[PDB]
């Protein structure tokens, strides 16, 4: 209640994308400082006390809900553009992996706040201006297998790793020649992900032990972080 | 004389669901010849007519329809599957070796090569798609799913006017090599479906991929000219595609 903000202070503009339950818009916000800052328009209080940089902070509330505004957009979309000419440059892996820190340092963060985030996908993780992706908006292919029978943060570990595998493969699909009717049975018989073409084993080992059966024995997002952080490092 | 292109029913036995067709379900099973031996097939679910037009197709980039029996449409079997999901597996470790542009080629040849096989005979196919294009046990492309009855793949005046011509299928070929040399991306990236007609409208096309040679995209842009008689025909793509290929080493 405390961080809600006069309605008039919010110039409305063009829409960026769709929402679960709305659309998504640019706006100006008029700010206790004079300036006026572009954000994007779409409980939430619980949000605001969220700090983190790679976690996405919430302005306020008018019912609409101010964020901040990432030219970049979201990180599937901008895998793929990147696969063009006159898109971004082709991103090696160094910068793939920073991308996989930047998310999983978000989901150490909010793990640590006994958070789920229950659709955690390359599409809802954004980039700042900075190249620094943080996630946001906290689909069967990315919900864990003891999910689909039935959550916990370990089902979280479970769609970072999908997410590895989109940014791995710079926007592909999951489960390439699968159904959404046949992963729990697929994934019921033990198959999982395939590993990407020139994918370091050493990064397909993490993913995969993203998906183990049993939740228990997947790693927290601590230890995934400092895996990722630590093969990156091992690069030159 | 269109008893030719009826099958007995009782000389097809179905197995497995293999994936969905737009109107039906797609199965294996084997095919009871009058040579003696079975042969596995797939099989799909005025329509009598246009399969008996078919059956006297023979080209090796064109997939053979067997015959019909009572609806079903009776095909050969390609252990191979599909193009489309050939080019994503092609990026996994465990699916087929990375695949040389040479070979990605090939198939652009192949399937114009059926498709000016189908030109000449005034035959349209009103949805030409990396999905809809099967590898033989040779590797070689034979284009199917044509005749019998996707806006990505439409062409913007067969959007609007609800036409479509041959040069509708150099719309969509087109947007085939596309496929093809992004090894399985969805065209478009960050356009929806219904925003394609303002996309295209306004004169926006589909972006050369990254190591794409900027050869092999001017002629793919080409079959995206907004005027249908500006487009070159599959004859002409065809012989554009062989020379470029012969033009790289072996
Ligand atoms: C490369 N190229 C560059 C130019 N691009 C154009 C473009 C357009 C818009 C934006 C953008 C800008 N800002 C935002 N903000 C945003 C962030 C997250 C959500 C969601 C959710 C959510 C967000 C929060 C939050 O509150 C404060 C901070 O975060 C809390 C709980 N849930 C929605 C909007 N989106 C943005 N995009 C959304 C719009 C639709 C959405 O479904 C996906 C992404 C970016 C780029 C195209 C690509
Ligand atoms: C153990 N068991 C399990 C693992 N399996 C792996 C497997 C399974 C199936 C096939 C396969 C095999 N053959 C085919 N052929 C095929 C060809 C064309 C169509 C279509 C048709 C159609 C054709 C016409 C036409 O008739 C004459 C001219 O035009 C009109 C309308 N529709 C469907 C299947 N697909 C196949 N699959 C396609 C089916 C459509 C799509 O889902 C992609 C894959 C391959 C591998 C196999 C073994
Ligand atoms: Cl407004
Ligand atoms: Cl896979
Ligand atoms: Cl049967
Ligand atoms: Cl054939
Ligand atoms: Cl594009
Ligand atoms: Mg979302």
């Amino acid at each position: 209640e405390d961080v809600v903000i006069d309605r008039n202070l919010l110039i409305l503009g063009k829409i960026l994308g769709e929402g679960e339950f709305g659309s998504v818009m640019e706006g100006n916000l008029k700010q206790e400082d004079g300036t006026s800052l572009k954000v994007a328009v779409k409980e939430a209080a619980c949000m605001k006390d969220f700090s983190h940089p790679n976690v996405i902070r919430l302005l306020g509330v008018c019912p609409m809900v101010i964020l901040p505004f990432m030219k970049y957009g979201d990180l599937h979309t901008y895998l793929l553009y990147s696969r063009l000419e006159t898109g971004p440059k082709h991103i090696p892996l160094q910068t793939l992996l920073k991308f996989m820190v930047d998310i999983a340092l978000g989901m150490e963060y909010l793990s640590n706040r006994n958070f789920l985030h229950r659709d955690l996908a390359a599409r809802n993780c954004m980039l700042r201006d900075d190249m620094t992706v943080c996630v946001a908006d906290f689909p069967v292919k990315w919900i864990a297998i003891e999910s689909l029978a039935d959550y916990t943060s370990k089902s979280d570990v479970w769609a970072f790793g999908v997410t590895m595998w989109e940014i791995a493969t710079r926007g592909m699909t999951p489960y390439p020649g699968v159904q959404n009717h046949e992963m729990y049975d697929y994934l019921l018989h033990g198959h999982r992900l395939k590993q990407p073409e020139d994918c370091l084993d050493e990064l397909y080992e993490i993913m995969y032990s993203c998906w183990r059966t049993d939740p228990l024995d997947r790693p927290t997002f601590s230890v995934l972080r400092l895996q990722l952080e630590k093969l990156l490092e091992s690069l030159p």
